[PDB]
């Protein structure tokens, strides 16, 4: 019904993970996957296992990004597969990461010190229906654990309230969305060594 | 019904370390295609693209030592809307360098004007910026939504100023377009997400 809102189930990579990466000694690898599709697509990362092979209503359309962090030197080449799902649709893409040819570090041992926050699960774009309850993710990789703050569509810090709740896992829950809620939402993740941020565009999918 | 909002405001105060290059960033989102202009040393006083929505990021580069504190204002415009925000940058306490003189030698590319998101009408022509600060001038390469290098062709053209022109966009054009700016020192990259839509009556252009 060529407003895209009526075409569930569909799912497309918007950032396909690299086919191959070469790890430098001591480097932290971040493998990024991004996809967009009907409803709220989920992304799972699978290590070391290669792939082997409806309502009469509009749906949300969500663009979601997930990062896999390798913060140790690999002992051997390993495969990492991004698996995306929404409804009955599944898409996959894999990355082979190669270890450095030589290393002055212990392989497969997590790098020791503090680590700057990285937001590793986030929605870039959330197009939805008015009145819906939405939950915007902000999952973080950080040592020590990051403090999470959300800004709303007026750049004001969000405090816990009747229609807005910040969850312990970093998610922002907004109940019964309306036009006045539309726009940009920013997650800020901070610890003693640094900060990361991520923006989510929330907008009506229809009319 | 135009709207325009900051998504990243520049810092209100910055301290320049001696010999340091400062990059001031402002990001905004709005209807049509908002533009960002930087105004130096003048504190504020008191194309059209219907159906488009764009996130735009602009950087101002200070690659000289300041002789005195200076103000930098990010001014955004779209339709009849104007927004702005300012930064004061302070010079180093002491400097062994000549003030206001551009730092010598090569500089790694910085992409200083880019759209993070370009939502626009099916059938329309879009022009995605990739403005670069680099010495020597950077080589610019775009990759399409399948990570393949874009060559000059029928619906795709790369301009001398770095812009990617995509003619008569269709649903299959949806996705991320990467600008790579490279010179002898290194590279910078940026992604632009393109989302083709229909107009207010669910039609493509024309």
């Amino acid at each position: 019904p060529r407003n895209r809102a009526f075409e569930a189930d569909w799912l497309k990579f918007t950032k396909t993970p690299p086919t191959k990466l070469q790890q430098a000694d001591g480097a932290t690898i971040e493998i990024v996957c991004e996809m967009m599709g009907s409803q709220v697509p989920s992304i799972q990362w699978v290590v070391g296992h290669l792939p082997r092979s409806a309502e009469e209503a509009p749906s949300a359309i969500v663009r979601v990004r997930s990062s896999h962090i390798i913060d140790h030197v690999l002992s051997e080449a390993r495969t990492y597969t991004c698996v995306g799902r929404t409804g009955s649709k599944t898409i996959y893409a894999s990355t082979v990461v190669h270890p450095p040819r030589s290393s002055r570090l212990t392989p497969e041992k997590t790098y020791p010190g503090a680590q700057k926050p990285r937001i590793i699960y986030t929605e870039k774009t959330h197009l939805d229906l008015m009145g819906s309850n939405i939950q915007l993710p902000c999952r973080v990789h950080a040592r020590p654990r990051a403090e999470i703050t959300w800004l709303n569509n007026e750049n004001k810090e969000i405090v816990q309230g009747h229609r807005h709740r910040v969850l312990a896992n970093g998610d922002l829950l907004i109940s019964e969305i309306k036009w006045e809620d539309m726009g940009n939402y920013k997650c800020i993740a901070r610890n003693v060594v640094g900060k990361d941020t991520a923006d989510t565009f929330v907008y009506p999918v229809l009319n």
